[PDB]
């Protein structure tokens, strides 16, 4: 059994992720829950003290396999199991800093567990990512191609908002690359809308952060595959 057969609900999820901004080392893990298709979230905290950017800008790093797909597109991230796949991102802070991360994950047990790693520099400390000074992200859409003999790229432009009430975009572009080293079908081109929600659990001690991603895949522009081969 593979592929969309895989992912029979409940899910669950953990994460661990390393990272470094402006030579500040932090790490992060946390646990989370996967009810149906499309909707998962993240119970997760920074194990070492407070976290040197905002919990906003974190959110993309903190799972593409939980998407929900329509049957009449290929669900890419699902299909590279069993094998698993990983991801490259890049996300530049229009004016501010840049970052990137490298995610892999595995499946075990109906809960799948992702190693990430993040790195940023550069990024201006009185600036909202180091201060801290953003409320959430608005939901958007990302564009999924063909990239390589066996990848996928994702773009996405990202409005941040700000608590004065103005938005900071952030650009983003990520690889993601089957590691079963098998063929995997390459969907045709096409969106997945994606949708952000932050809350504080003020039970937990730690610094912290509850997430829910929903995300629907949609063939939004019907045109839009013919210009991609």
């Amino acid at each position: 059994a593979s592929g969309r057969a895989l992912f029979q609900y409940p899910m669950t999820s953990k994460i661990e992720l390393n990272g470094e901004i402006n030579g500040k080392k932090f790490k992060v893990a946390g646990e989370g829950f996967t009810p149906s298709s499309g909707r998962f979230n993240m119970h997760a905290y920074c194990t070492t003290g407070d976290l040197p950017m905002s919990w906003v800008v974190i959110a993309s790093p903190l799972f593409h396999m939980f998407a929900h797909y329509p049957e009449d597109i290929t669900h890419f991230f699902q299909e590279c199991f069993p094998g698993s796949y990983t991801l490259d991102r890049t996300l530049r802070m229009e004016g501010d800093g840049t970052l990137t991360t490298h995610h892999e994950y595995s499946l075990e047990d109906g809960c799948v567990t992702s190693k990430t790693t993040l790195n940023a520099s550069g990024f201006d400390p009185k600036g909202a990512t180091m201060t801290k000074s953003f409320v959430k992200q608005l939901p958007n859409e990302v564009k999924i191609t063909p990239h390589g003999p066996n990848g996928i790229r994702l773009t996405s432009t990202v409005l941040y908002l700000k608590e004065d009430g103005t938005i900071q975009i952030g650009t983003q572009d990520c690889i993601v690359t089957p590691v079963g080293g098998r063929k995997v079908t390459q969907p045709k081109a096409h969106f997945l809308h994606t949708q952000i929600i932050q809350k504080k659990d003020p039970n937990d001690t730690r610094d912290h952060i509850v997430q829910t991603e929903l995300a629907v895949a949609g063939n939004l522009w019907h045109g839009m595959d013919e210009l991609y081969k």
